[PDB]
């Protein structure tokens, strides 16, 4: 119960319906799923939402920086939640950095996951020999500098670029508000690990089926990254490309994302 309160765990739907767990990316929280969850409930799925430790909706006064210096602490948090909810098996939908969390958790407890759905996920953001992840180390250095120097100004610029088209004219402010509610040092240290991570070599270890979903244009996830995960995840894979631009399409263009997410879960 303290574990479930600590992560703001929310369970919606019928107790006997198939379970879908939804993880969120850096800078947002479970409210990123605000336009997705009611469709999942009305489709007779049981929806588990949670906030990763360090999110603005999470209590972080004595944040355990050591435990959360890699994704291992978040993976252990996610595993502890599934056990505390007595979930023997689930579909896991991971947005952005929660994509790798689900991959890593499935490597530790593959029995727990029928299926992974990676939304805007990337195993490595830095370019490499014949790998385009979208970023060079100089971009990251400048990115981190701007985060430390003026976090609010960095958030405003990053949120407009990450959200992309904002037709309903609310997602930039929504994403900006959850990002600015974070502790800047939690955001910095999480970004430093995530943007410089490289999980490419463990992809072949994945055994659970993976649906790969991402926008056609995403400043943080080149389309080449979706093809790369398709060819390098060790299990069954499929790619659905959303006819949108943006890193949080479930928030900014849910009408084009929800049908795809419904198909992938079922």
């Amino acid at each position: 119960s303290p574990l479930l309160s600590t992560h703001n765990v929310t369970v919606l739907g019928n107790r006997s319906d198939p379970v879908v767990v939804l993880g969120h990316g850096l800078g947002t929280d479970q409210s990123v799923w605000k336009y997705t969850v009611p469709s999942l409930v009305n489709q007779n799925f049981q929806v588990v939402l949670y906030d990763t430790m360090g999110a603005g909706s999470t209590e972080t006064s004595d944040f355990n920086f050591k435990r959360y210096s890699s994704l291992q602490g978040h993976v252990d948090d996610l595993l502890a939640i599934l056990d505390e909810l007595e979930i023997e098996n689930c579909v896991y939908v991971g947005h952005s950095m929660s994509g790798m969390i689900g991959v890593l958790a499935s490597l530790e407890r593959p029995d727990l996951f029928r299926k992974l759905i990676l939304l805007s996920a990337s195993p490595r953001y830095l370019n490499d020999s014949s790998y385009y992840g979208g970023f060079e180390q100089e971009d990251l250095d400048q990115l981190f500098s701007s985060m430390r120097s003026n976090f609010s100004a960095w958030v405003s610029g990053f949120a407009t670029a990450a959200v992309g088209t904002d037709i309903h004219d609310e997602a930039v402010q929504e994403f900006s508000s959850t990002f600015i509610s974070m502790r800047p040092d939690v955001a910095l240290r999480t970004s430093q690990f995530v943007f410089q991570s490289d999980f490419r070599s463990i992809l072949s270890e994945v055994t659970v089926p993976c649906h790969i979903v991402q926008s056609r244009k995403d400043i943080a996830v080149p389309i080449e990254v979706a093809e790369y995960l398709r060819c390098n995840l060790g299990g069954w894979t499929s790619v659905d490309i959303l006819q949108t631009d943006g890193h949080l399409p479930q928030l900014s263009c849910p009408e084009l994302v929800v049908p795809v997410l419904l198909h992938c879960i079922d």
